[PDB]
């Protein structure tokens, strides 16, 4: 028999050995083992194809110490069984003449499954045969990566604007007679096969695409009929990665011979592996470039809606009218769903990630879709994908976040009523492991959002090497020391909410006073200091988790007032009361590049001036900002499930590669 | 009082009030108040107050932005005890333009444990850090062990659980106004318990953290309060669990006034992780070797304790379990055990596949100190592989650099998706791989009826450690070998030599064996044929083990073994597999019970030449150069037993590692 597929091999003196052997495997050949006793020394002989590394502890004669191993290797497919060859000729001492010869005729196999290890935008060869069963992060590191399919049987047709999914090239070479014996089999785990979908194109230049493996095949056969097979397969993921899964995906071929005899089972000879990675979700931070604008445009085409349409004008960002949902809560287009993308090496795929809390949705060509499960569905229920911002790029304590660092609002310690995101949202944003979730606590807020008390701008310092960000916080301090100081200057007069008119005050529960009577209000001073503290907390927070600084933030005079939840049942309704803006929050801010949409804060006016604005200016201004004013007093304090005039913008994905960070 | 703030807005006017939590930084912006003519600053504090002036009598530069961060290394003994005043300075002007105060209060709050793994509680002086837990020789991070014994009372053998000390300080005035909340999250909640020792009797105990509750509140009264809690886990890492548990306080403010709600100060967190189960191989020394003498002590167990009494082994008898097909103490429990720094626990971790109604008796009464801990299974069936009788421990090694100071799990499986494969389950499997330490390895065994690696590979320790060599050898299975041997006793003229010689006929009839001369073997094209299938498996597993092991050829040795397919018989007819699976054709050579140099190998009743098996000679001509000292135990019904039937096992238990598994890097 032939001493085929076998990773040693024992050479004889009287007959020679045949094998096959398949392309990349090493046969280690025992010369020591069949050398007459008499031998000291021999010479070793190969064909062209052959590649003989001795191994340590004109004519050549190497000494044969006891053991002597040699390991064989074979470059390129055989031509023909038996066109390459091995002699080991043994010598006795001092007699010249060769005592012995052992032979050894190889065949070589070629049978590789390859993908884009190397992340340059097509299937390479891996030489390493164990390195390619690996998925490294960082710089240095390699494995080849998918993208889920966000685009809302056995046989699918993919046009080509779609067929940017991940290539998997399969090559089988080698002497006909010999691939003709076996057989292959594609497949991988039953629990992966359900994460992912390979297709085939049943002709080449064919449109028309055949499921060969996928949730419900997790083997799929192909016949070897003595012809180079080579057939590139596309493979898509289905789902991003999750608790119960890390990403990674391997796919196999397994070279099998039937059986000649029927009591005898089948034989397996060798198995090629390669992996993949499923790209993970990630989202973007208001520092991006804007480049669309979606608004929920509620019958309410005026003052948010002009105003933002007009600052995304001066933006150079494109506006896309989104059109309400009856069967969602007010504000879905922002407390429900998030601009994100997920990138690989030979496509980049910016979707909608939506989590529904109560399916239309017509976005942008190109623009993806996906849905992620929630399970709370309150009306200030904080389980939603609004309840998350993304920090810019930093870097804390050496650590690197290149695409930055989710921001999750939770309860600091386990209150009475608290509230929190939950287990299947937290955990699927803690598994795409890109941008490390800091836990904020926005338990205080009635809509549980961070962006009441904190925003993010972006600066051009970055042309100097600075962090090109800065956070804007909220301050009640802040705002009752600069009504102090206005006081001081004797305009204790002025009047906030001053140019409002009756149906809007008191519609929205507001009613003006003047500074002085602010100033005197103890029940708002003891709200406010309550705000305050729980804002210091989320301010020592960030400056651990995102690396600030002082002079990374700035702060903005906001207030605040303690209201109970009331846009709820009674049976449900929390006993405690939670913090909502008193005036139009500013850092609810539209955030493109220098230009800032405010919220316009309808504060005390000094020269017929609000002052608020007036600070805000002289604040930012200064740093290269353009504040623009929204006047919608209305849209801005409507209540928690009430209809607003909402906004959401799709922003630029971060130029670094996910890929090459390490988490 | 700006107490607890992260930023101290300084004033000319009126002095700051602070408390500040100690190992906190609050920044102070100096210039912020600054006034405008000035140009230099003094800094003086008390001895409590560490001022750090850091920014991009002695007078120091105004800059814009100066900021200086002031700590506490101690608490205050009362409030506004320590005081830190900034006098700032103009131009050519002796006279001081202005001066600014703050008066700071230490209050200590600090929840430690051993993050430095030296058996005790030790202070952490970055408070971020001990939120860390960091593998390898210059990493860090406390270390939690699971309870496998099988309010509460607990006594001081069972005390040894990880410690939690909670430290609170300052002046009561202060203290008084708030109180503490130990806390973990719901799901952390119901991986491991907290106890409280009471103030009463110290051997009595309180679950102040559990599975039921996840928030534990204490009121803070005095000036001091120091009280220590116990940790221990309840279940190892899996595929639900990366095995880090935190447990955090809070400092909370209740809300006098109704409307306004109670604000939350501070919070200390701290970080455990579950130490995993680590599984031993046969060259780690024994200790016990644990019999299941099903009525028959003949043959293999009175061979097994003499080889323990004579390998400085104890021996311990196993009381039969009748609800549990037979070989159960070899193939459905396995020793391990989980380290911690405080204790190491040896276990027995039983997969009962015998069934999910194998119900409440779990007759195991191991030797005290020894826990045990069910892993839940699959696939119940009698030709099985979802066991962990299904494992085989690899001895230490390197692997490309990267190392396996505890060894790698090696798992039987189907190379690829047979039609009738079989394989460990999904639960099993996961638990395995979650451990970390040992990263598993995926092996061909489906081919073997009983799917047990055993049958054709084993390790056996040298001592040549003392050499800077690899420490073990690898015995592999091998037909070749053995046919090879007999054609050279047929060359010799021993043709007539027969198998089985030295064995009665009711022995060779009950166990399905016929006795056979070399020529008559070597004849048998069918058995050749079973034996090349046989051959081409293991060849396979050898090309897996030298590359996932970093083995040479040097390191494995070829012991002559032949094998049958056979077909499953052993269980209903109606479920009965279509293929055939290998079987041992005379006793495994390989199912060796290793005690250090000591291997008791089966005896396999080969081919007699001189009165003396050929198979024994060939097989001491191998092993005993290289110092081991062959014991061949006689017993030919139990090393042929069929899957299901009743033998005579044996398990034993073997030193744990040396090598810390938290010293490592997975």
């Amino acid at each position: 028999r032939a001493m085929s597929f076998q990773s040693i091999i024992h050479l004889s003196l009287d007959s020679p050995v045949h094998a096959v052997c398949v392309l990349g495997t090493e046969i280690c050949l025992d010369l020591s083992g069949c050398a007459p006793q008499k031998c000291q020394c021999f010479t070793i002989h190969g064909s062209g194809r052959v590649l003989i590394d001795v191994a340590n502890t004109a004519t050549i004669w190497w000494p044969l110490s006891d053991p002597t191993y040699a390991t064989v290797k074979m470059t390129s497919p055989s031509p023909s069984v038996d066109a390459d060859k091995v002699s080991v000729t043994y010598y006795g001492p001092n007699e010249d003449a060769p005592v012995g010869t052992a032979v050894l005729y190889l065949t070589g196999i070629e049978v590789s499954l390859e993908v884009d290890i190397y992340r340059n935008g097509q299937v390479e060869m891996s030489s390493d045969k164990q390195a390619k069963k690996k998925w490294i992060w960082g710089p240095s590191g390699w494995g080849a990566i998918l993208l889920v399919n966000c685009n809302p049987t056995k046989k699918v047709i993919f046009s080509e604007e779609i067929t940017n999914l991940s290539q998997m090239t399969l090559n089988v070479q080698g002497p006909s007679c010999i691939l003709k014996k076996y057989r292959l089999v594609l497949h991988t785990s039953k629990e992966e096969s359900k994460k992912a979908r390979v297709y085939w194109p049943q002709k080449d230049n064919s449109s028309t695409f055949e499921l060969v493996l996928g949730p419900d095949q997790h083997a799929y056969t192909l016949a070897l009929l003595g012809n180079h097979l080579k057939e590139t397969f596309y493979v898509e993921a289905i789902a991003f990665p999750s608790a119960e899964f890390s990403g990674l995906i391997s796919y196999s071929v397994s070279l099998v011979e039937e059986s000649q005899d029927p009591s005898i089972p089948e034989t397996v000879l060798y198995k090629d592996t390669v992996v993949f990675r499923v790209a993970p979700c990630v989202f973007i931070p208001c520092t991006q470039v804007p480049l669309e604008v979606y608004l929920c445009r509620e019958l309410q085409l005026q003052g948010f809606v002009d105003t933002v349409t007009k600052l995304s004008e001066k933006s150079n960002s494109q506006v896309a009218s989104v059109y309400e949902d009856p069967n969602r809560l007010g504000r879905w287009l922002q407390d429900e769903m998030a601009f994100c993308y997920t990138q690989a090496p030979h496509k980049t795929t910016s979707l909608i990630l939506d989590t529904p809390q109560a399916m239309k949705y017509s976005l942008s060509p190109g623009i993806g879709y996906m849905i992620q499960d929630t399970e709370d569905h309150k009306v200030a229920s904080m389980d939603s994908i609004g309840n998350l911002m993304v920090s810019p790029p930093v870097k804390v304590q050496g650590k690197e976040y290149p695409l930055g660092r989710v921001l999750i609002g939770s309860s600091f310690y386990p209150s009475a009523e608290g509230r929190a995101m939950s287990k299947t949202l937290r955990d699927f944003l803690y598994a795409q492991q890109v941008q490390a979730p800091v836990e904020l606590y926005s338990d205080w807020l009635m809509t549980g959002h961070v962006d009441e008390f904190m925003c993010f701008i972006p600066t051009d310092d970055k042309n100097e090497g600075k962090k090109g960000f800065l956070l804007l916080l909220a301050s009640p301090s802040a705002c009752y020391k600069l009504f102090r100081e206005k006081q001081k200057e004797g305009y204790g007069d002025a009047l906030l909410f001053d140019e409002l008119r009756a149906d809007q005050l008191l519609s929205n529960g507001r009613e003006a006073k003047t500074i002085d009577q602010l100033l005197a209000d103890e029940s708002l001073k003891k709200q406010n200091e309550y705000v305050e503290k729980c804002i210091h907390l989320n301010r020592d927070i960030l400056k651990t988790e995102l690396g600030l600084v002082e002079q990374d933030i700035i702060e903005i005079p906001q207030l605040f007032c303690l209201e109970k939840l009331t846009n709820i049942p009674s049976d449900q309704q929390p006993k405690r009361s939670f913090a909502r803006p008193y005036f139009p929050d500013l850092l609810r801010m539209i955030v493109m590049g220098k230009n800032l949409g405010i919220p316009k804060p309808f504060g005390p006016q000094i020269k017929g001036t609000c002052c608020l604005e007036e600070k805000i200016c002289c604040l930012l201004e200064p740093l290269g900002f353009k504040c623009t004013f929204i006047n919608d007093f209305d849209c801005y304090l409507t209540e928690v499930g009430d209809i607003c005039a909402c906004a959401n913008i799709r922003r630029v994905p971060f130029a670094f590669k996910w890929w090459k960070m390490v988490p």
